[PDB]
């Protein structure tokens, strides 16, 4: 199988490359590396020589491939994909970008949840497989055990989203903001006789100053939060909030009778883990023991954390989860509203299950068929 | 009126002192400053001379006061209050601590919401007035318009709570953690060609290192979050999550038919403003514009922020609200679940309406009678 790699060099792509090396995916394919910036020089060597960098925009070159895996982004997909299909290419397009997710000829891939849908697609001529939004993938990796059994009536999701979803420059800006805050009060911070109100005043002033580094976010993130991600939609949702409902229901095959999913998506000062606080309305009063079992046994990465303070503080956080494939879920309990209302809190790495991991797993599934 | 000040030197106390000076509250009283560790030292001079610091545990000196305002804490209240009352003191005990909130003898003071309850109490011999929990006070300042009309069937609250709620040392530790994070990668950040994954790897290593300053939180807060605040209760709630339902319903006089309030309380890396993402179940499908009107007309400090991207990012954040008495609420819209589900996101300063302001306002109400 001859597989083209586009966007292998960037943040998401680099995570994907490391995972492909770790799982020895390159043993199974003939990789062809593409560039949007410079061609003809040696391709990267991740264990074996792959020749040269090819032109990511050349239709005839792409037509020679059995599949493309792209992390290059929506601008790239919009430019290349329609022409490539119009020219007769029947290969597999495996894409991280949002561009094609809701296309009638694309399947959103999250195989621990929807392997059966993926396999049906592959066997019946579907050639486009798109990774879902970070928030969607991470929520379903935590709650797949409930959703697969049709037990969810609706879900409200309030999120705590990392800088990495906006990009590497945004992550850098977050850390720079942290430095500028600390710099402003370093002379008084450690002195207990210094007024905490004076420290606080200076932090607030520094954050509000024009020179505070805010080119990417537009406003401060460190020391604060931003309760709006992406463009407004006419019903008053942000695009980020809208994605949850439409993508989750496509993945689950419920488009004609969807589970309502809604809430507020909030950016917070974390590097690359998204967390979500969920009000889950169950159709029936399911005992918490069964809920816990159904969640825990759904897949190999979800981890149900006991509902206790110390273990929660250690396990159910970005500090614990960052850079790992683990998807902890905790604070699982029935709520004051009734025994059909379930509280849950979950954390997951945005670059792994939220970006790169579904792409490499989709490749392995296609290979095995 | 002779008024004793206890806990005036701490964080909450210092905010109270600042506000009392700003509003010239000291012109209306005879202030007597007390201490737990500095007896005999000259008292602070806020305009006029108040002599020396008195003994906060000496019952007989406290007995000469017409009122006590205390920000010293629950363990202080636990020892001095019962002893002071039993010795026949009938003065006004005005307290920020949780200890007496749910005592039959005490009124929870949040006068923009429950002034009538407060005055009825004053007129019928109630002498104990206690500030509510920071999250409860801030939520009712935002949504008082809906609660006072009996429109809320239930509410789920997922919170984004600031460091100040845990204490001054915790705020310092947050800022220290921010510096330690930036320090670890400041060279790489200054080089525009550096690898984002390398920066990310170093940040994670730094946050996980034994040397990371985590004595007060127990785990990292900068770059992370902690989805547990305060001690565990038997039904799986933390004490922080439980406080909302019991305190709000007492403030609203709804103990005979309380509104269910529940959710997850999460500490994030903000300095001194709590934010809350609310799923509000309404009893009736009221038009959105009338909802906004009910909310906005309830009190002088609540503000409706239009549901638009740029203004939300600028106005509905800790960076905007910090150190002010403003209580913005935005992202007001009906949710996917139905037109009787209302999304709301609100931000408020933890030290003002969430701690010090109800104390000085209660003093002013008593004086005014
Ligand atoms: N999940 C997310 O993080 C997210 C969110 C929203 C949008 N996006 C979109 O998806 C795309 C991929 O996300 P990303 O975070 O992986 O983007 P990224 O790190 O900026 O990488 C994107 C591309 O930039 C090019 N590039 C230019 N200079 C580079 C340098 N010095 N180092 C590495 N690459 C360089 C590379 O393509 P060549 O090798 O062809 O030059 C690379 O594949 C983004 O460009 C963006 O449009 C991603
Ligand atoms: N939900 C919660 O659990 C929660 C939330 C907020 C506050 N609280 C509690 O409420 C109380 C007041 O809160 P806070 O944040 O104002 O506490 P704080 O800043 O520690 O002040 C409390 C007292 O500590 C003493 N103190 C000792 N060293 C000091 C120093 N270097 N500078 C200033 N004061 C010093 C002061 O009393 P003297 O002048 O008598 O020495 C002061 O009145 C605390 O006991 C806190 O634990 C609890
Ligand atoms: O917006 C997105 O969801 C998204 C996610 C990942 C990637 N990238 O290819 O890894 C790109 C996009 P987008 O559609 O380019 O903005
Ligand atoms: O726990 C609380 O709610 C609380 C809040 C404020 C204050 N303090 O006096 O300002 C003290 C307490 P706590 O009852 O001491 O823990
Ligand atoms: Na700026």
């Amino acid at each position: 199988m001859r597989v083209g790699l586009v966007g292998w060099r960037g943040m998401v792509g680099s995570v994907l490359m490391q995972r492909m090396v770790e799982e020895r995916d390159f043993d199974l394919i003939e990789p062809v590396f593409f560039s949007t910036s410079q061609i003809g020089v040696p391709a990267p060597n991740f264990g074996k020589d792959a020749g040269m960098l090819h032109d990511a925009f050349d239709i005839e070159s792409l037509k020679q491939l059995d599949a493309v895996i792209t992390c290059q982004g929506g601008s790239y997909t919009e430019k290349v994909y329609p022409a490539l299909r119009q020219a007769g290419w029947k290969g597999y397009w495996i894409d991280a970008a949002s561009t094609l997710r809701m296309d009638k000829e694309a399947i959103i891939t999250l195989d621990p949840v929807n392997l059966k849908q993926i396999l049906h697609g592959i066997h019946h001529g579907t050639k486009t497989f798109v990774g879902g939004n970070c928030t969607v993938s991470l929520m379903l990796m935590a709650l797949g055990g409930l959703y697969e059994r049709g037990l969810v009536e609706w879900m409200s999701a309030m999120t705590y989203q990392a800088a990495s979803g906006a990009g590497a420059q945004n992550m850098r800006e977050l850390i720079s903001q942290m430095g500028v805050i600390n710099d402003a009060v370093s002379s008084e911070l450690a002195n207990p006789a210094s007024s905490i109100l004076d420290i606080d005043k200076k932090v607030a002033e520094t954050m509000r100053s024009g020179s505070f580094p805010t080119d990417n976010f537009g406003v401060p993130l460190a020391g604060s939060l931003i309760p709006w991600i992406d463009v407004k939609r006419d019903n008053g949702q942000s695009k980020e909030e809208w994605k949850a409902g439409v993508e989750a229901n496509k993945i689950l095959g419920l488009q004609d009778s969807p589970v309502p999913i809604d809430g507020t998506c909030v950016r917070i000062g974390a590097m690359r883990c998204h967390s979500q606080a969920l009000t889950i309305k169950l159709k029936q009063n399911i005992p918490l023991d069964e809920i816990e079992e159904m969640i825990a046994t759904h897949n190999d990465w979800v981890k149900v954390i006991p509902n206790e303070r110390d273990i929660t503080a250690r396990e159910l956080t970005p500090a614990k989860v960052t850079g790992t494939l683990s998807v902890p879920v905790g604070r699982l309990r029935k709520m004051a509203m009734g025994d059909d209302f379930l509280n849950a809190f979950t954390v997951g790495d945005q670059l792994l299950w939220g970006a790169a991991e579904p792409l490499r797993r989709t490749l392995r599934i296609i290979l095995a068929e």
